[PDB]
């Protein structure tokens, strides 16, 4: 089905939403050092909300440009970073904020992942790195800018 | 599709999840005056979570038991209260925590919900609170008591 096919480049990244239209997340929306938010990918042409696949589950959120790992920065637009938010643990969605870390909490078991620093694990049992998106502004709007830079979700 | 069927009273609450086996959320594991979890109904007899029925989108939190208003409490299990996440003015999923004011925070136009109160509307442009689902405790997990108490989202 179309709610169910995968992220690709140039997907406009969408608040997620409940049910109606959806809202494309623009750079002025979100504040530096603000909470993440829960974001999917959208098909550019058909604006079908690829919200089916769990794996398409995103955290996006805007830190100091001057904070970010350079290697965090170079895939990051304005200090905005995104990343998959399918804990690589046991599959939770990392959707809590750890506010004096600027870190992703999963409430499952405690799994803390530290973003300006590529979301190195720093709490709980999360084996690896939750993986980055590369994003890019267009007209003012986060728009995927890569496949993930890496396997998404619990990786047998 | 059974994924989504309606919250029914007797679901069994659990973690927003990716992929594979859900967890439950048991009444343990959330902590007083913790940010909220994402949840969804999960049918107790199949194992079939609702999650892809977005009105079936929780937020649930621990509070002081004393810090409730009475009709709150009402509905609360042991200090725990479950609300629909699916914001009134827009339908955006209302996923962000406001720590000073143990609020949900919906990230689209800026909506604010006073849990404690009832989800009363203190920031932004929802028309109205989002609905409280009543929760009870069934062997230390948390469980949907009966329906949501008002209708869900956007007004059609
Ligand atoms: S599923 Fe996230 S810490 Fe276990
Ligand atoms: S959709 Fe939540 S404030 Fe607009
Ligand atoms: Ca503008
Ligand atoms: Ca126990
Ligand atoms: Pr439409
Ligand atoms: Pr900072
Ligand atoms: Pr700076
Ligand atoms: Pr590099
Ligand atoms: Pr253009
Ligand atoms: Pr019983």
């Amino acid at each position: 089905t179309p709610e169910k096919e995968p992220l690709k480049p140039g997907d406009i990244l969408v608040y997620a939403q409940g049910g109606g239209e959806p809202k494309p997340i623009r750079l002025e929306e979100l504040k530096p050092g603000d909470p993440f938010v829960l974001a999917y990918p959208m098909d550019p042409k058909t604006k079908v909300v690829k919200s089916g696949e769990a794996k398409n589950t995103l955290l996006v959120a805007r830190f100091d440009p001057e904070e970010l790992a350079p290697e965090v920065a170079q895939h990051a637009a304005e200090g905005v970073v995104a990343y998959s938010a399918v804990c690589t643990h046991l599959g939770c969605i990392v959707s809590q904020w750890v506010a004096d870390e600027e870190a992703a909490l999963c409430p499952c078991h405690g799994g803390v992942y530290d973003l300006r620093h590529g979301a190195q694990v720093i709490a709980g049992p999360p084996p690896r790195p939750v993986p980055q998106l590369p994003v890019r502004v267009e007209d003012g709007v986060l728009v995927a800018a890569g496949e993930f830079l890496g396997p998404v979700g619990v990786q047998a």
